[PDB]
This record gives C-alpha cells, structure tokens and sequence, in this order.
C-alpha cells in the first residue's frame, strides 16, 4: 500500500522522491557481466562510472530511478544494489523479458513465465533477496506469439502482487495499442502500465488516446536525440490536453552496454555529457521557460511514480 | 597437463575420459535465476553426483563438459559435483547454437579474447580454466559462426587446448568447419568433429579421419537403433582410423534448453546416462570382435592426446 522495494530493500513512498523511471546501470546479456568483466575495462570500473553518475545526477536532484534492464539484459542486481548505496540512489529493479531471451526462457510456457516473474517479485531475484519493483516487457511492432506469452505473464504477475507493467515499443509502428489490448484481456487496469519509449513519435493522437485511457505515457528516451527539444515538447503537448497526471520522463541512459556494437558507449556519453542528469538539467528548465509551473513539473517527476510503483489492486 | 574444474591433472590421472558430455543444457545465467525449474540446484547436483558415480563405477575417470557461455555453463556447480562423485571434469569455453546479443555483436577479435581469458585466466570470478573449446554451427555455416571458429581457431593456437565441435552430420557441416579452421592454420588433429554418429556417410567420416580429424561419435545413446551408430565405431576402426575415433554419451543431468520434461523422457529411454557408452557400446564392440587394446586405445589414449595441450 505504502512501500515499495528496491535494491537496499523496502522504502516508503515518501522516501522515493524525483524518479527516473527508465533507466538502465548496465545494458547487457544474462551472465554477461560476470563471465566478461573486462569488456567494460573491469567490473570495478563499470561500478565507479556508475556511482559517479548517479552522484551527480542525485546532486541535480533526483533520488530514485527505476532500472528496467531484465534478465535477458544482463541485470545484476547484486551491481544495482553496489552503486545504489555508493551514491545513495534509490534503486528499483525489474523482472519480465526484454527483446533477447535465451532458449530456456523462448520455450516456457505462460504459466511458467508467470511464476518465474512472481519468483523475482516475491521471493527475490536470484540467491539476493532482492526484490522486483517493476515487471518490464518488450515487443516489437507486431506482436509476436512469445512476446504475447510474455505480455499476459506479465498481467498476471502484476495481478497477483499489484506492482506495475512497463513496455518497451515502436512508437513509430504505435506498438502500444497491440500491448494494450493484451493487457486488457487479461483485466489489467491500464492505469498498471506504463507505454514506454513514446517520445519517439510525433502522433500525437496515438499518445492521447493511451492517455485517456489511463495508461501512463512513457516519455523516456528525450537526450538520444543529441533533436531533443522535440521530444520535450511532447510534455507540454500532453500537459496542454489535460493529462500531466500520466507523463512519466527519463532518459533510458546507461553506464555501461555490450548489447550493441562496441564503441558506442563513448558516442552516447561524449553526444550526452550530462547521462542522467539531462532530465533535470536541461529538459526541466526547458519546460520552466514554456510556461509549464514548477508544480506542475514536480507533479509529473514525483507524484505520478510515486502513484505509478505503489503496489496496488 | 590437462585443466579440470578442481585444477590442473596429468595425462595418465585422466584415464577413461568421455569428451563430449554435460551437467546442465540450459542458458546463460538461468541457472541462477530459475534454480526451480531443475526443482532446486541441491536437486540438479545430487542428480548429477549420483549418475557421475555410476560412470565412475563403470570405468569412466574423467569427462568433459562441452557445455559453453550460452549453454549456462556453471563452473561451481561442475566443481561441486567433481569433487562429490571424484570424477574429473573438463569445462569448455566457445559459443554454442543460442549466443546473446552481446556475443553475436562482438568481433573476431573480441570474441579471441574472451576464449583466450576463459582458458588462461579463468571462468568468471572461480579461476577455473576451460581445457577446451566448442564451437557449433549449422548448415553451410553462418557469417558469425565462421568468426566463432576462426576465433576459436585463434584461441587454441596460443593456448594448444583443443577445439570440439557440433555439426549437422546429415549435412556434412565438417566439411566448411575443417575448411575455415585450416585456413586460420589449425591442425585437423587439434579438431574433434562431433556429432558424426548422426549419419551413414561413411565415406564423410573416412575423408575427415584420412586428413588427420578426430571423430566424434558422441551421441550413441540418443538412437535408443544405437546398434547401428555403434557400428560406425567398428567401421573406422577396420579401416584403420582407430587413433581418430573419440566415443561419447552427449548426456544431461538437467535441461532447461528445450520443452518442458524432455528430461524425463530422455532417462526413461536411456536409464544408464552417462554409463550407456561402458554398459553397452564397449561390451557389444567386444562382441564383435573388437580387442581390449583397441578399446582402451578409444577410451584412454585417444582423448589423453587430444586434451593435452599441444602445439
Ligand atoms: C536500451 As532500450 C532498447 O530500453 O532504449
Ligand atoms: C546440447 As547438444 C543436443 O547440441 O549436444
Ligand atoms: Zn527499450
Ligand atoms: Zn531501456
Ligand atoms: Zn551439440
Ligand atoms: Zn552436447
């Protein structure tokens, strides 16, 4: 009702303050990290950049994110919780499937999906203790057969234990409208879902009519642009419709990635200096100078993850 | 000396050694996450030291676990139940037919030096050291799967530890695996092409064993007619090839990697594991003549100077 669990344990929800609520320590593959620490110079390495970063995004004011790295995206919590307590940041972590399940997960069944996902949220992900926060699920523009397996585990888990859903998609191929749907048929409350990366489209229709509904509007990605203002603009746009209870804003950043072509790293931090901190150093006082009131921003950056992560129904 | 999960042993200490074998087919980091799906990891290794056990009551001394990265290779798991059961086990490096997005991105190079760090350093945090690398691919073989063998062709070059592989025998797939592996200048006697058991080209077995390629007969027991894979045993044996065949059981203690209960189905059809090739394949060679020299030349011989590190 009150409380919800992140990497250090079970936190209040007053305690969660301004919240990233996409975010990324590391992106990677199950076992990754730990069999090939050298890939990102060293585990110690990639744990210092971290704790850096978060430093000096907690310095520009936010204290909690939510990290939506899964399993299939090389999650390590026993990492998440390191560089969490170094930098004193909260940390949500999250269980469900990303884009890049292994055999033994493409071939399990609904029901055995649903029980590894409750397993991470009400036991505890692997021998931590620590627990999920956050079911995170992937499609792609057409939803494919597993990717619908995934999407009603995801429900039921969600269902049964009241934390929230929230979705990666193709905002260009409106890939939240097919989750939706999914989501619905199996009685979840939309108001139990964010659709994420939706900053990647111009439709504003598309994001309104989601909106309307109850769904919360993922606005995460806005500094991969570096253009960026667009993006941000989609804040105002939704703002001046009447739905600022149902933005949520990240940046979808990360300290380390050995899931895509190597050197990247280096481009996306020399393309955007500020990681995490873009948010409350350059969208937000963009947002101040359109008009928009700092209550009303305040509104969006911590009331609405608040109300999105308390376990409910 | 040969590398095992509790450290290094000598040639002689390996003895009757299956070379292609597993603990747990599953996937990276699944393990760990999910240990219930085996119905608990004490389940999985109890199962596991028990049938090492039976192995090691039939002869069997040592085994290598041809499980890699991608397989979930858990190296503290096969150190556990190595020391349980005092059966010596072999682990691999390599990629196998499910690499993650973070291997199949990776360069030649890169992926060279994630084998090299495997086999000279050690496996994640354990400082276990792989005495082998497996590579798998399928029919002509796909762009990146030719990098994993160059790559893997790379690593044993430097290292001298030998590469195993798996093959679509119905396919030839040896064939485009011994030509990219010659190519980085590997030689075929540092190679076992595996999987061969899964076919009646006699002749594809013959040519690869005439360039100097070990034979891997490795799957006996997933017939059970296995009477008939064995035979391809005798075959090149008569053909003078004996130094050239490597015999294994290609078995699993858990598996995660396929549907649900295949598990059961497979010990239900093959109740010995792991004892299958020592319980029936050895016993019905000697049946058809096969001399005792022979076979301890198979078993004992052939996979000692196969594993040794050889340049
Ligand atoms: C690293 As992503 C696919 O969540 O933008
Ligand atoms: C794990 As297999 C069937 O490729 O030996
Ligand atoms: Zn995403
Ligand atoms: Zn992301
Ligand atoms: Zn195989
Ligand atoms: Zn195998």
């Amino acid at each position: 009702g009150d409380r919800i669990n992140t990497v250090r344990g079970p936190i209040t929800i007053s305690e969660a303050g301004f919240t990233l609520t996409h975010e990324h320590i590391c992106g990677s593959s199950a076992g990754f990290l730990r069999a090939w620490p050298e890939f990102f110079g060293s585990r110690k390495a990639l744990a210092e950049k971290a704790v850096r970063g978060l430093r000096r995004a907690r310095a520009a004011g936010v204290r909690t994110i939510v990290d939506v790295s899964t399993f299939d995206l090389g999650r390590d919590v026993s990492l998440l919780a390191e560089v969490s307590r170094a930098a004193d940041v909260h940390i949500v972590a999250a269980t469900g499937l990303w884009l890049d399940p292994p055999l033994s997960m493409r071939l399990r069944s609904v029901e055995e999906l649903t029980q590894f996902f409750l397993r991470e949220i009400q036991y505890g992900i692997e021998d931590t203790g620590i627990r999920a926060g956050i079911i995170k699920v992937a499609t792609t523009g057409k939803v494919t057969p597993f990717q619908e397996l995934v999407l009603r585990a995801a429900a039921r888990a969600s269902l049964a234990t009241g934390v929230p859903v929230t979705t990666h998609t193709a905002a260009s191929q409106r890939g939240g409208e097919q989750q939706a749907a999914i989501l619905e048929s199996e009685g979840l409350s939309p108001s139990r879902v964010c659709i994420g990366h939706s900053d990647a489209t111009d439709d504003l229709s598309y994001l309104t009519a989601l909106a309307a509904r109850g769904y919360l509007i993922g606005l995460d990605s806005i500094p991969h642009s570096a253009s960026w203002q667009t993006r941000a603009l989609l804040i105002k746009a939704l703002i001046d419709q009447g739905y600022t209870k149902q933005i949520l804003v990240s940046n979808d950043w990360l300290f380390g990635i050995s899931s895509y072509v190597t050197n990247i790293m280096d481009v996306m931090d020399s393309g955007n200096p500020d990681g995490m901190a873009f948010i409350p150093l350059r969208v937000i006082p963009f947002l101040r100078e359109k008009g928009i009131p700092q209550e009303t921003l305040a509104g969006i950056t911590v009331t609405n993850p608040a109300r999105f992560l308390s376990p409910t129904l």
